[PDB]
């Protein structure tokens, strides 16, 4: 007869976006047992030829594309203190004791790189010639009243000195983007730019100077840009759901793994 909202459900998890098949008149098991045979074999296919995961050779390809651009790669600790979230204009319950995954009483994992990236961009100006142009790959960590991931990596690349203007930000952009094969397009008047994908946010980028950079020994100009990985691998294959993406047991490469 026909397919309840369950079996409907189980078969979207064996169903890849590059099956053409529609959910025929055939049963639940005799749909689930073909699905079961293709993620098999493609699971299969992977283990045979590339091996590498989706969120892994994304690092990969991101960071031969910054280090070719003169990026210094940044690796710095997850588990950052509590101080650097109350001195990014964050206290109370607002957003302090709501989105923030606390550890011990002084430190957290990390929401975001700006902070570190921050404490890179004030020590390398001592020792690097103008401009700085850094950049990092990791985890990040932000709870939840809304509907996303909680555990996400996240790219931050930022430049400090001359050259940090909006044209020159919405280029390396451009480049990056349409290096990896995603359409987007830039949303903005704030002082703040929106990089969307119809109605995803892939990324939030800063331009210029900011008031807060006083309490962050940062007095020069200043461009950057935070991309989600998770997001960019939803786009590039076309996933319905962002968790076929993220660090999980129950999904590799989008591909189920209970089979
Ligand atoms: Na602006």
């Amino acid at each position: 007869p026909a397919l309840t909202k369950s079996q409907t459900d189980r078969l979207e998890v064996l169903l890849n976006p590059k099956d053409e098949i529609s959910l025929s008149g055939k049963p639940f098991r005799e749909l689930e047992s073909e699905l079961l045979s293709r993620r098999k074999k493609d699971l299969q296919q992977i283990y045979a030829e590339e091996r590498e995961n989706y969120l892994g050779k994304l690092e990969r390809e991101i960071t031969r594309f910054f280090v070719d651009r003169g990026f210094l790669e940044i690796k710095s600790p997850i588990l950052i203190p509590l101080e650097y979230i109350e001195r990014m204009g964050i206290d109370n319950d607002t957003e302090l004791s709501k989105q923030i995954f606390r550890v011990d009483k002084n430190f957290c994992l990390r929401p975001m790189l700006a902070p570190n990236l921050a404490n890179y961009l004030r020590k390398l100006d001592r020792a690097l010639p103008d401009p700085i142009k850094i950049f990092e790959i990791g985890p990040c960590y932000r709870k939840e009243g809304k509907e996303h991931l909680e555990e996400f990596t996240m790219l931050n690349f930022c430049q400090m000195g001359s050259g940090c203007t909006r044209e020159n930000l919405e280029s390396i952009i451009t480049d990056f983007l349409n290096h990896l094969g995603i359409d987007f397009k830039i949303v903005g008047d704030g002082d703040t730019l929106d990089v969307m994908h119809g109605d995803l946010e892939l990324s939030s980028a800063v331009v210029g100077p900011i008031p807060l950079d006083r309490e962050w020994g940062i007095d020069k100009p200043w461009i950057g840009a935070g991309f989600g990985l998770e997001r960019l691998l939803k786009v590039k294959h076309d996933f319905k759901n962002i968790k076929r993406a993220a660090r999980s047991e129950s999904y590799y490469n989008g591909i189920s793994t209970n089979l």
